[PDB]
């Protein structure tokens, strides 16, 4: 009954086809595309919080060489666990289900700086993951959901000029 669907999956797949890249900066940078999901099968009367984190996909980093992403060395030590709390939290299941849940305000950074920003290692691959937690639950039940369409490589600057162009075209 619980269903969490990626919105604009076709657009994400265009970026994923090229290998998607997300800029990280000292002060933090919002994502494009924005991660948005539709949710069904929550209790409309209950209250939930929506959380987001980013899971490392490989035991190595990457490098863009001759127009191709290739394994580019041993990984750096894993990034700190950073979780983003959706600012609508806590809210009724009715709230989360009446309209897609958008994580427009989350910012990716390469420094532990000011904010609820997400710390990522440049040239490493990550995948957004959403968690739903119910308030007042003595079992502290959490549901976790991964989105393979939204995988990307964190970068201090775009490597693929097709990514640079695509981000301008669709944004
Ligand atoms: C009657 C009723 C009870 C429960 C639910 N939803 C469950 C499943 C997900 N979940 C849930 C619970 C804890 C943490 C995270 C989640 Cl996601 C819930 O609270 C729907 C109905 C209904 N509308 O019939």
């Amino acid at each position: 009954e619980l269903r969490v669907g990626l919105e604009e999956s076709e657009l994400w797949l265009r970026f994923k086809e090229l290998t998607n890249e997300m800029i990280v900066t000292k002060n933090g940078r919002r994502m494009f595309p924005v991660l948005k999901v539709n949710v069904s099968g929550l209790d409309p009367n209950a209250m939930y919080s929506f959380l987001l984190d980013f899971v490392a996909a490989d035991n190595h980093r990457w490098k863009y060489v001759n127009g191709e992403w290739v394994p580019g060395g041993k990984p750096e030590p894993q990034a700190p666990s950073c979780v983003y709390i959706h600012p609508d939290s806590p809210n009724f299941g009715a709230h989360w289900m009446k309209a897609p849940v958008s994580f427009s305000k989350v910012k990716l950074t390469n420094k532990l700086n000011g904010g609820g920003q997400i710390m990522l290692n440049s040239l490493h691959k990550y995948e957004p993951r959403i968690h739903i937690v119910r308030v007042g639950d003595p079992q502290r039940m959490i549901t976790s959901h991964c989105f393979p369409e939204t995988q990307f490589i964190a970068v201090t600057a775009y490597q693929n000029e097709e990514i640079t162009a695509l981000k301008i075209k669709y944004n």
